[PDB]
């Protein structure tokens, strides 16, 4: 029994707020309470629906601006907010006047919004090591969010990332929990105000700290993957940001997409209630992530009692909110969700809305914090962001002290990222992936080239832009801006650490310039360290710039001298992530037993250093199968879920249950890709089968072959379990007890099993290709296929072949 510390020691309840909550609850219907718990998204919600139901909140999802615009004036935002506000205050139809609130993700500023200041993504902020800077970024963020009429912003993100292959690595301040703990509370107080007289007042927003918990610890860094760690490790590594965020009175916590030791966090009452609420003492409300409830066992897009019962208070159900609402109401009335649970949810959420002041403030457009449209993209905020850019940069290499570069020089700027704001901003920047962004999507932003050109012009130097490294007058030095393309979430999941392993385009450019005897300073844009020994060798200087955001001139500020030729700003950033020396150092973290990084956590050169980096090793580390379930069901194949009391259920989708909706539950899990696996839970006697739709004789091609599959056993079957292979109602080719290979599976992770079909004591057409039977078991299956010979990494569940 892991002891988690009680950290809710500063924020005290407000007796008046609690009185209002209770007076409201005593009179509310089940329908109204549930209504408080449901959150639609603006791409799917109408004003009419808000009027009818009075949802407790609604989401600015980012895919569209209000009214369908890509761009909208602040006034337009405020009109939309007013419309929803008035629809919620209308007690016609729904019978009550509880003000709704608008929520939005604030990944690096109010980053869904055209024209908003874009701060550097978290990895660079972590490199900055500046808590006051973080707090100020929070205050600026609060103002820019308020300027669009939004009361509730999701920040900070407190993931602690342990495997850089994750596509969300840049959203984390550090691989190390300590930095995240220092930062989280600063961001929270920056947004919400300090605990005390100004708590949640004025321009301060309601904040949500994301995500609880362990999403930066999934196996191989697979997005929404499986976090395999004991509870003490979850506490000591992945939860540090929540200690300070909860301590500072964060009003909301968002649950995480990943699973913990095979079980989805969104359905885990131990984590979301006992740990988060009871032990840590969190007094605010839990919001789910985007349709996360659909991944919970027994749940789907339109229903999820388990998540609610586990401790989720507000359900982010952007599209299917209406059906979800009615189902949840029927579930509360049926007793499968106790009213005390919805009461508690409503208390926790109303505690936030009421203390923020939804009853005391006017409609959005008339509020004091709504009278400053200039807050959105404010010059002052861009100055702050520029400071953040300067402090985020980490100087990895500076041979013969080539940096800083004389501003009066003739400089060539090259590389695909030289004048591409979309690359410097990364994902979650106006659009989701950022791929389709061009410079015109970032008004008032400054590309890196533009900043350099501005300062070089002021200093009387010469500058040329050519992505491909073309020049007329041979330059004194070339600044080459290269890096990853923008990405978000699983789109950014990678398997290889080597930069551009498929093309090595940037390397070619660098070597070309080096071959012309031109000194090379590389500005590297990325959401994470990557293996770049080759590019490092082709560079005289090399700067990790991360994803700096809108203020690209922050780069010039550090790389160039002023007009007089003197240093204007030195490097200050230090690695918050370890930099890999080899292309397979996937889990390189400070305090690791074997810690052999190229550049350690905390490394960063300055102009005061006279260090050369030597040439580094550029050496890298080193058929006819018939698919049944590889990534998806093959033709003529279906799942079957059979319990004791009802007809067998044929399922072909991402999830399902047996007839009794309780005994056997199927969900989707993530081995490598999204939803390439299926997880299963036996709570009572039941049989799962991977079955042919029409009984099919075994293909002679595989008569002396193998059924091969990948299996993870989260919890070993207490009452035993049975694995049958190639069955025909009358009998099966193989019948294997789980107890007989349990020691292979005791790491609770995936294994590739090969199961020979031709054994001693070996007819009929096959109806169940695979069949698993148990009263109590938890596992996941993936990549089920017929093979002629066992794959290399496979383990054989063998048999006597004496007869052959
Ligand atoms: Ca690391
Ligand atoms: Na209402």
């Amino acid at each position: 029994q892991v002891n988690w510390p009680y950290v809710n020691t500063k924020l005290k309840r407000d007796p008046a707020v609690e009185a209002q909550i209770e007076k409201l609850l005593a009179k509310m219907t089940i329908e109204q309470k549930v209504a408080q718990m449901i959150q639609p998204e603006i791409g799917y919600l109408t004003v009419e629906q808000m009027r009818k139901y009075g949802f407790g909140s609604y989401l600015n999802g980012g895919n569209t601006a209000p009214y369908g615009n890509k761009r909208a004036d602040q006034a337009t935002w405020l009109k939309y907010a007013d419309e929803m506000y008035l629809a919620a205050m209308d007690s016609t139809l729904d019978g009550i006047a509880i003000p709704t609130v608008w929520g939005t993700d604030a990944m690096h500023g109010h980053s869904n919004v055209y024209g908003a200041t874009l701060f550097p993504h978290n990895i660079g902020l972590g490199a900055a090591r500046d808590t006051d800077l973080i707090k100020r970024i929070g205050q600026a963020t609060a103002k820019e969010v308020a300027a669009t009429g939004i009361e509730w912003s999701f920040a900070p993100t407190v993931a602690v990332v342990r495997d850089d292959r994750w596509g969300r690595t840049y959203e984390s301040y550090s691989e190390d929990p300590d930095l995240v703990k220092r930062y989280a509370g600063e961001m929270v107080t920056g947004i919400q105000g300090d605990v005390g007289a100004d708590f949640l007042k004025g321009s301060n927003r309601i904040a949500t700290a994301k995500h609880f918990v362990g999403d930066g610890g999934t196996e191989r860094g697979v997005d929404r993957g499986n976090t395999l760690i004991d509870e003490k490790g979850l506490r000591d590594i992945h939860s540090a940001g929540y200690f300070s965020a909860i301590n500072q009175g964060v009003q909301s916590v968002m649950a995480s997409f990943n699973s913990w030791n095979g079980k989805r966090v969104h359905g885990d009452k131990h984590l979301l209630t006992d740990v988060l609420k009871n032990q840590l003492g969190f007094d605010g409300f839990v919001v789910s992530d985007w349709n996360a409830h659909k991944f919970v066992e027994g749940c789907d897009l339109e229903q999820c009692a388990q998540a609610i019962n586990a401790g989720v208070d507000v359900i982010m159900v952007p599209e299917h909110f209406e059906a979800f609402y009615h189902n949840t109401v029927k579930q509360v009335k049926a007793g499968v969700i106790a009213e005390s649970r919805i009461n508690d949810a409503v208390r926790r959420f109303l505690r936030a809305k009421i203390r923020w002041g939804v009853f005391t403030k006017s409609k959005p457009s008339a509020r004091p914090e709504s009278q400053h449209p200039q807050w959105l993209g404010a010059a002052e905020h861009r100055t702050l962001a520029r400071e953040a850019v300067r402090k985020s940069l980490v100087l990895l290499k500076n041979n013969e002290s080539i940096l800083p570069i004389k501003a009066s020089s003739r400089i060539l700027v090259a590389g695909k990222g030289a004048n591409a704001i979309n690359m410097q901003a990364g994902g979650w920047s106006v659009s989701w992936q950022g791929t389709d962004n061009t410079n015109s999507d970032f008004p008032n932003a400054t590309s890196i080239f533009s900043g350099l050109q501005s300062q070089v012009t002021k200093a009387g130097g010469k500058i040329t832009l050519s992505e491909s490294g073309e020049y007329t007058s041979k330059p004194d030095v070339a600044i080459v801006v290269i890096g990853e393309e923008p990405y978000a979430e699983w789109f950014g999941d990678i398997e290889l650490l080597e930069f551009q392993h498929e093309t090595k385009h940037a390397l070619a450019l660098l070597k070309q310039l080096k071959a012309d005897n031109i000194p090379v300073v590389t500005v590297f844009l990325s959401g994470r360290p990557l293996w770049v020994n080759k590019e490092l060798n082709a560079s005289d200087a090399f700067v990790a710039a991360w994803l700096p955001g809108s203020e690209g001139e922050g780069v010039a500020d550090v790389l160039l001298t002023n007009k007089q030729g003197k240093t204007q700003f030195d490097f200050t950033g230090k690695l918050s992530f370890s930099w890999p020396k080899y292309d397979d150092q996937f889990t390189l973290n400070l305090n690791d037993a074997d810690y052999d990084p190229l550049f350690a956590y905390g490394y960063g050169l300055t102009y005061q250093d006279n260090i050369n980096v030597p040439v580094l090793s550029e050496k890298t580390s080193p058929s006819d199968s018939h698919p049944l379930f590889v990534r998806s069901l093959a033709k003529n194949m279906t799942w079957q879920l059979a319990d004791t009391s009802t007809q067998k259920v044929l399922a072909s989708g991402a999830s399902a249950t047996s007839g009794d909706k309780q005994s056997l539950l199927m969900q989707s899990v993530n081995l490598s890709y999204q939803e390439d696996g299926r997880g299963f839970n036996w709570r009572a006697q039941a049989a799962l089968s991977l079955s042919y739709l029409e009984p099919t004789p075994l293909d002679s091609k595989f008569s002396t072959g193998y059924l091969e599959l990948k299996m993870r056993i989260d919890k070993a079957p207490e009452q035993g379990a049975n694995l049958q292979v190639m069955c025909s109602e009358s009998n099966c080719l193989r019948d294997i007890d789980f107890s007989s290979f349990s020691q292979l599976m005791a790491d609770k992770s995936w294994h590739t099993l090969a199961i020979p079909l031709h054994c001693d004591d070996s007819e009929q057409p096959i109806t169940d290709a695979l069949r698993i039977t148990s009263q109590n078991l938890s596992l996941a299956i993936a990549d089920v296929a017929l093979t002629i010979k066992p794959s290399d990494d496979s383990i054989s569940l063998t048999c006597a072949k004496l007869e052959h």
